């Protein structure tokens, strides 16, 4: 576990901050001095996380499908601590349906909420960071966002958006003193996920064996917000439009 | 190829209209579908042999249905997909609205998607099947100014990947083509707002493709040569990204 | 399967065009129209590919680990049919051990063979291929060289170093109007792997059942004869410095 | 990483010399390993707080056998590994001689590989460790001229997959860095044959990079910080590839 000085008095906006990465997000954060901005969709949950957290940090709720709450999220963000200096887009949903049965609502939903709200913060939160000389923002992605997941068609194709999205937003923004990079966690021990792992075949394993067989072990929220916090501290000075693979050697080798 | 029978989307023009004239010189019966119909008649009249024409905006998941079932009635099933409709849009990330973003996203990403998941029916009660996604480079690096563009072109990416899992089993394939700089009107609309583009043209890719160019790739992907190519991403882009040039 | 007149009366030369993807490679470039030089580390093996293709195909013999026995080929090819307009570098071996008991003898010889006999065609045949106005090359590598596959080591990083090849021979030699692409099978059905699929795991299926479950089915040589003619055909005429996969689709998703 | 035992071999000068005292600046012990004993003493004497110096010709299997032992001598174990020893060359792929080629392999490729094969079992008898191999942006995207070189950089990013596959189960992770321009004497005489240097460098990257800022990206990858990465190639280049600049 390593320190960052850098972030100390750092202003964040934390998306999706109720639960699993996005919590570990926000509290690695506080601890590192950062002000931070808890928004979720769950308007308790947001609370909660403040709460939990201390060190100042504020909640307010968000649905990143509207554009207008985006707006009023970064607005209660300058007005609790005078501006914005990273992100991290982490709100989404999970999906489940083969490729041929998706119906378009259901896609229209998760591209929606995963990708074209992702780029909505980064579009609101990206001009109050050029005003403060810089920023750093981090989206969540998934290794299913670069490899296919069967039964994960529609969350898949708006990952992948998201891993563009860094890579233009880096591009257009570097003069502005902006980096954004995407993570690819693959097997965390979250709410969100929990869901996914549903997903039962016809053996025993197949989640338990499949997520050892492949990863080695299940991930704690924990590891992943170490990297996020890395990715947005000055230490990734370098780091721009990258695609951070966080995965334990998943797609490495053939396992 | 010859009798098979391939739908391709945007065949009025560009590269799609270069697919299916090169897809009729292989034997392969070809349903022209694009979203302007006198752009469709004009090409399966081009073509001439069999093609037929039909009217398609991919936004629309029922048209994309009915254009499947033309094809069926036409020409008896589907064999082979080529899903080129798409559109163009240029705008900064922060300047980018909701109503271009949504739309752009419905024609290229959400269209790509629905093309596959009714043409692959149809394909699995042939036996199998092939698709190519046509998206960009611009898909995978960024160009400034094409954020919607770029992020719908990505997902086509990820498309063509979980289409070839779940459906390998039944025989069909999926791959993307990444075409960089190529002659069309849908590009040298686009090209022109200009490191700029003729000399950023000529250093990358060392000249502009022709149509025809990418036509022969895509056919390649569609033929039996290409069996144990899918979910690929196929790079046409002259070296672009192999170097720093 | 498709035809090219683009490769009538071309010349092309073959590395390891005795036995598996390169006798394939030979005999669909033949029947094509080329002319082929059928190079192999076994004399007998050069002479007896050329006598099953013959379409006035002509064999020699070459171990691609000395620079003068390459030189001594691509001059047999230019004496035999004028020039050089095509090459295919597929001569390798296999070698399996653990990272950590590789010998440097075992390193320096898969090295040797592999990435530096993939150069050293390159190195004599692109001066030939730009005095004739261009061409084309494919080398092979492997899945392996981009994915880690336990036991292959300096087999894959042999091979990714002939993936960089590739990139570097398009960068360097485009304005000449040569080509390079790579190859990465991942499963064939040929003597070269048949020594390394004898790797038996704790359990009976594991190559047969990895293979199935991986890639689908075991791919016969032909389908990557076809992939390589194509790339050095003019329908390949805008594909310079990529990264050919032919694996079937093991990479493209989680197994 | 307090209490931590390092072995950095380059250190003398350029990213090992910034990581060595990073890792200092940590807690960590270090020996610095360099083919230029004086350069290695110099280091370990800069650093001071009981890092080690060592020389080593990592061309010499024996030689970086007897460097890991040193470590062990020095200081009980071996934690983490930074692999950045290297030399450049420049010819072009077809003026290249073996000789050179063979030179440049060995000491970047296989060098970086006996690195692994000897510190492992070491890193084995502690319950694990980490390792960061240094290529570069060369070994994944053509420079010209840097043919062998590149060849041996993008052996080093195959080099970190087999090692984090194979050692996993062990706790073993490796991971391979890859800068793209940095403000260092092996770069420096490198980049000094000049779309020449100074604006390529502007114009992909935004600025010359320090070799400090590296050496905190090779700090986060060998930290519990990075427990969940292995196996990766990062990219430390400035958005160079990220975006057609």
């Amino acid at each position: 576990s390593m320190n960052h000085p850098d972030l100390a008095g750092k202003v964040a906006i934390v998306t999706g901050a109720g639960a699993g990465i996005g919590l570990a997000v926000a509290r690695r954060l506080a601890d590192e001095g950062c002000h931070v901005l808890c928004a979720d969709i769950d308007g308790d949950a947001a609370d909660a996380a403040a709460t939990k957290i201390g060190c100042g940090a504020a909640a307010c709720r968000v649905d990143v499908s509207d554009e207008q709450q985006i707006i009023a999220m970064v607005d209660a963000c300058v007005a609790a601590f005078g501006g914005v200096d990273k992100l991290v887009a982490n709100a989404g949903v999970v999906h489940l349906a083969s490729l041929i049965d998706t119906t378009v609502e259901d896609f229209d939903r998760v591209i929606a909420i995963n990708l074209r709200g992702a780029w909505l913060c980064t579009k609101h939160a990206a001009p109050r960071m050029i005003e403060r000389g810089g920023g750093a923002i981090v989206n969540l992605s998934s290794l299913a966002g670069q490899v296919a997941v069967g039964g994960t068609g529609a969350y898949g194709m708006s990952k992948a958006g998201i891993i563009q999205l860094s890579r233009i937003t880096a591009a257009e923004l570097r003069s502005s003193g902006i980096r954004s990079n995407t993570l690819l966690p693959a097997f965390v021990d979250t709410p969100m996920q929990q869901t996914a792992m549903a997903m039962f075949d016809g053996a025993l394993g197949g989640a338990r064996s499949m997520i050892a067989r492949l990863q080695g072990r299940m991930a704690a929220p924990e590891e992943m917000a170490g990297i996020v916090v890395f990715l947005l501290s000055d230490d990734a000075s370098m780091i721009t439009g990258t695609t951070q693979i966080a995965d334990g050697g998943t797609i490495a080798a053939l396992w």
